[PDB]
């Protein structure tokens, strides 16, 4: 059970790690093809090539990451992650909680992400 709890945490560091480098293979890879990506502040819904779509656009304002806290609560997974991105010129600034649902391999099935733009 340590074991499964490692591997959903080295998971997660690869997860933020690729999006810090850009690097949408390797995302590709974490999330099943039936996996559900659910906005919670706007109730919308994404399946997993619309997230990647937005992924890859947010990664074109030059979007990072930083992963400030992880809590193990299937496996339920919430990550605190500050993030910023640049729009225009203007840096926007980000608190988000990230709250995964990992299904057995591990592999992301569900997201739900609360964001804050906090204001740079
Ligand atoms: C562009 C985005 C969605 C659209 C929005 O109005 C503001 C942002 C910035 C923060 C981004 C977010 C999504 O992309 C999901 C991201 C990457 C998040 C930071 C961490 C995030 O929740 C994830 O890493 C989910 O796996």
């Amino acid at each position: 059970s340590e074991e499964a709890k490692e591997a959903i945490i080295a998971m997660l560091k690869e997860w933020y790690d690729a999006m810090n480098e850009g690097d949408m293979e390797k995302l590709r890879s974490l999330v099943d093809p039936d996996a559900s990506f659910v906005d919670a502040r706007t109730n919308q819904v994404y399946d997993k090539d619309q997230f990647l779509q937005m992924i890859k656009e947010a990664l074109e304002q030059d979007l990072k990451v930083e992963v400030k806290s992880i809590d193990i609560e299937v496996v339920i997974v919430k990550v605190k992650v500050r993030a910023t991105m640049v729009r225009n010129g203007q840096e926007h600034v980000f608190e988000v909680v990230d709250t995964y649902e990992f299904r057995r391999s591990w592999k992301i099935v569900k997201l739900v992400s609360e964001i804050t733009q906090l204001g740079s």
